[PDB]
């Protein structure tokens, strides 16, 4: 029970994040729309993005082979998701079942000062990002014995940022999304260039016996392992969501031949769409403290690299000047940290109170733990309800050629690592399916990033 001052500072500010059921059914079609969009352009200049045509750059995977759960061998991938860089190794049975071994570093704490934070800088060079992604395969492969041999081991690479691939071994990065600027400031660039050569080359300066032999989305990868872990009579899947660091998905387009594609699976980056996005002024703070301004500004509302920030914000404008010094620190509050106060199970809130007081320096009030868990809920709902709206206008956008039972893989922190996040989504989910409901089945795919590029390294040797 709470001073009505405050609560009138929480109805004012929970409902610019509210999203009704009619506006997100809107959402819905906006979205399907603009798929259309995109396939029509596509077709039109299949090798360029041309965004004031669409905000979705439908980019083409050139799979065109879905695993058949029989690939069998053990492959060495590279899955560079985003702030964090993670090295794994996985061998396949010949039947649904991977064994996985992995081992995950960090971009943004090199362990150098300079260049401010990160091997995300504008003055880091590309050179440095590609020599530390062979550095740290080669001490995955010098710890298996794989390494010391001199005949060359093959490797899946998951670039889990907007490409152009002409082929599966051809990667041109558009756009560095998730807070990346890496070689912006420099001669040695990374946007605009093939990812493909410059990971092979920093196989070459390390003598490391590796080649990248195909590159692919984080989305599409998730795919790839659901399907090659697709159970008999389990329907296929034909959506791969991502909703972690950034938030994309990529899907099966039946009319990928007649829209000049090569494969049949598409990156739509949706992080990027930009119709009618239910923004509150907050959002536009955001945006406007970006690297990448007016760019993934869909992302920028749902995202877990964005979400704790957005809590921190509305969080200051709801308890005013109570707010310790570090409350108006930017980034002080992480999205984990939201999970917490959403997943709560102690009984005097305990753990609630300590990522308060751990972030912020206040041994929150009862008033103001009850303020932090609104605010968590508001903010992540939104993200939940605008997820499941994307996955109904995809899954909308299949059925209209192709309706039948199938399955769409989820990965990503937001949705693996938050059970209550996890629960509002497919709420609201089954809410917009409506009837069909059951006819989409939602599996979490945990590391389908990086099981699929090893499970397409596979299918290359499969033929
Ligand atoms: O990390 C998941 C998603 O985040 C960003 O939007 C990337 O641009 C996109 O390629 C990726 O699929």
């Amino acid at each position: 029970p709470i001073n009505e001052e405050l609560s009138w500072r929480i109805n004012k500010f929970v409902n610019q994040l509210r999203i009704s059921y009619s506006t997100l059914e809107e959402f819905v079609d906006n979205f399907v729309y603009e798929l259309k969009k995109g396939l029509e352009a596509h077709r039109k200049h299949p090798n360029l993005w041309i965004p004031h045509e669409c905000s979705f750059k439908m980019l083409d995977s050139c799979i065109a082979n879905i695993p058949t759960g029989q690939e069998k061998g053990t492959y060495y991938a590279i899955d560079f998701g985003g702030t964090n860089f993670r090295a794994v190794r996985a061998s396949l049975d010949g039947k649904g079942k991977i064994k996985r071994d992995q081992e995950t570093y960090s971009l943004k704490f090199t362990g150098s000062y300079s260049h401010e934070k990160g091997l995300l800088d504008k003055h880091a060079t590309a050179s440095q990002l590609f020599d530390h992604f062979a550095e740290r395969i080669k001490y995955i492969m010098g710890e298996f014995n794989d390494l010391d041999n001199k005949e060359v081991k093959s490797v899946g690479f998951t670039f889990s940022f907007p490409c152009t691939s002409p082929s599966i071994n051809c990667s041109i990065l558009i756009d560095w999304t998730k807070g990346f600027e890496t070689g912006r400031a420099t001669n040695d660039p990374v946007e605009g260039r093939d990812v493909c050569k410059l990971m092979n080359d920093a196989f070459v300066r390390a003598a490391i016996p590796a080649k990248v032999c195909c590159v692919l989305n984080d989305a599409v990868g998730t795919l790839m392992s659901c399907a090659y872990q697709k159970g008999r009579g389990t329907p296929p899947c034909y959506i791969g969501i991502i909703l972690g660091t950034g938030s994309n998905g990529c899907y099966y387009e039946p009319e990928w031949k007649k829209y000049k594609y090569a494969g049949k699976i598409i990156n739509i980056e949706f992080g990027n769409f930009d119709k009618d996005l239910p923004t509150s002024p907050i959002d536009l703070v955001m945006d406007w403290y970006s690297a990448n301004r007016s760019r993934q500004l869909f992302e920028k509302m749902i995202s877990g690299a964005y979400l704790g920030e957005i809590v921190r914000r509305f969080m200051v404008n709801v308890l005013q000047s109570a707010c310790s010094k570090k409350m108006w620190i930017s980034d002080s509050f992480n999205s984990e940290s939201g999970s917490v106060v959403l997943n709560d199970t102690s009984k005097n809130f305990e753990d609630s109170r300590k990522v308060a007081k751990a972030a912020w320096d206040m041994d929150f009030t009862d008033e103001q733990i009850y303020v932090l868990r609104k605010i968590c809920e508001a903010v992540y709902n939104r993200s939940a309800a605008l997820a499941a709206g994307t996955i109904a206008a995809i899954a909308k956008r299949i059925k209209i050629i192709e309706h039948s039972k199938f399955t769409c893989g989820v990965d990503g922190s937001l949705f693996v690592k938050n059970a209550w996040y996890c629960k509002r989504l497919q709420e609201h989910l089954k809410v917009i399916l409506a009837d069909k409901a059951e006819n989409l089945i939602i599996i979490p795919a945990d590391d389908g990033s990086g099981k699929g590029a090893a499970i397409t390294a596979a299918v290359i040797a499969l033929n």
